[PDB]
């Protein structure tokens, strides 16, 4: 809508106060004019019709319980935009400042969130398995990163390519979480998963086997469920990424950690320059090694650590 750019205030899903960019025209709308072609957040009103109504508020204060998922969808879309622009010089998910549109209160008791090809969609959870999923910055950024992947490599969402697709989204979801300093960690979805259980998450990048996911190529899932194990076998790549950043010794292979910024630069270059729709784990290793070579030189520690990490998870 046309109006005046304003700054409102509210609380997110976890009860934390934050400022949000809004637009005033009779009502205050969740329309952020400060980022690209805009960030727009919508009320799906417990239906499955999308996008729903652009979120309108009478007083620019967003402290109602019903407001909280919208506050976080809107705010964390902005954080994700800032990460890709400031760290990778990428303008929105398509690199052309596409508007980022999000709908909250999708369906009833819906334990999921997704990028649908043109917008983000967030369920509210059933209150036992999940609370509203936009409360997790890593969820928001994980799903927006699927759009980045779609507009670049086009990784196919099955088998090894699909596991790489998932891992890329976990990697950048986590790097966004660290960028925001929003209680960062190397687990996924901890802020919105199982409110009655502390210390858990959907999966761990630092220790995938904590939840039974494989941390070595020899332990990969080879069946047909989950599109060939895309959320299971992602642990193999997630652990390699963790090792590249933080270092460690894994299955007897020592990895010299090079930090989060260099992890992000190596994988972003691999994703945008070298991966293809059917890249497998071995081809991802090659893309990461070449990316680190481009950035840091063939004799660099960074290249050596990429090789160590993929060795440690059994990917040649
Ligand atoms: O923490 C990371 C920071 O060090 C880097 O500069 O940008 C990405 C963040 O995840
Ligand atoms: O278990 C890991 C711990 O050893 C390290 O200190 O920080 C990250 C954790 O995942
Ligand atoms: O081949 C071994 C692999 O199967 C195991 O999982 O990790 C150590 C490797 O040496
Ligand atoms: O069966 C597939 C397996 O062959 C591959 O190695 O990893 C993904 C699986 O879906
Ligand atoms: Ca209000
Ligand atoms: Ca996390
Ligand atoms: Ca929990
Ligand atoms: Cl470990
Ligand atoms: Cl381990
Ligand atoms: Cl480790
Ligand atoms: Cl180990
Ligand atoms: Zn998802
Ligand atoms: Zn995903
Ligand atoms: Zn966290
Ligand atoms: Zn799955
Ligand atoms: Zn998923
Ligand atoms: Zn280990
Ligand atoms: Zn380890």
């Amino acid at each position: 809508i046309t109006g005046t750019s304003t700054v409102g205030v509210g609380r997110g899903v976890l009860g934390d106060q934050k400022n949000i960019n809004t637009t005033y025209s009779t009502y205050y709308y969740l329309q952020d004019n400060t980022r690209g072609n805009g960030i727009f957040t919508y009320d799906a009103k417990y239906r499955t019709t999308l996008p729903g109504s652009l979120w309108a508020d009478a007083d620019n204060q967003f402290f109602a319980s019903y407001d909280a998922p919208a506050v976080d969808a809107h705010y964390y879309a902005g954080v994700t935009y800032d990460y890709y622009k400031n760290v990778h010089n990428r303008l929105s998910y398509d690199g052309n400042n596409a508007a980022i549109r999000s709908s909250v209160h999708y369906s009833q008791g819906y334990n999921n969130a997704f990028w649908n090809g043109s917008q983000m969609v967030y369920g509210d959870g059933d209150g036992q398995t999940f609370i509203p999923l936009s409360g997790g910055i890593d969820v928001v950024a994980h799903e927006l990163t699927h759009a980045v992947t779609d507009y670049t490599a086009g990784l196919i969402y099955q088998n090894e390519s699909g596991a790489i697709n998932e891992a890329i989204s976990d990697i950048f979801g986590t790097l966004v979480e660290f960028y925001a300093n929003k209680n960062p960690d190397w687990e996924i979805g901890e802020d919105v998963y199982t409110p009655g259980i502390s210390g858990d998450s959907l999966r761990s990048m630092s220790d995938p086997a904590k939840y039974g996911d494989p941390d070595h190529y020899s332990k990969r899932y080879t069946g047909t469920q989950d599109n060939g194990g895309v959320h299971i076998n992602s642990g193999i790549i997630n652990k390699a990424a963790y090792l590249i950043s933080q270092g460690g010794t894994h299955y007897g292979v020592s990895v010299v950690g090079i930090g989060r910024d260099k992890l992000g630069k190596i994988f972003y270059r691999a994703l945008t320059q070298y991966l293809t729709p059917t890249s497998n784990f071995s081809q991802l290793r090659a893309a990461a090694v070449q990316s680190a070579t481009d950035l840091y030189g063939s004799t660099s520690q960074e290249v050596a650590s990429v090789k160590q990490a993929f060795d440690a998870v059994g990917v040649k």
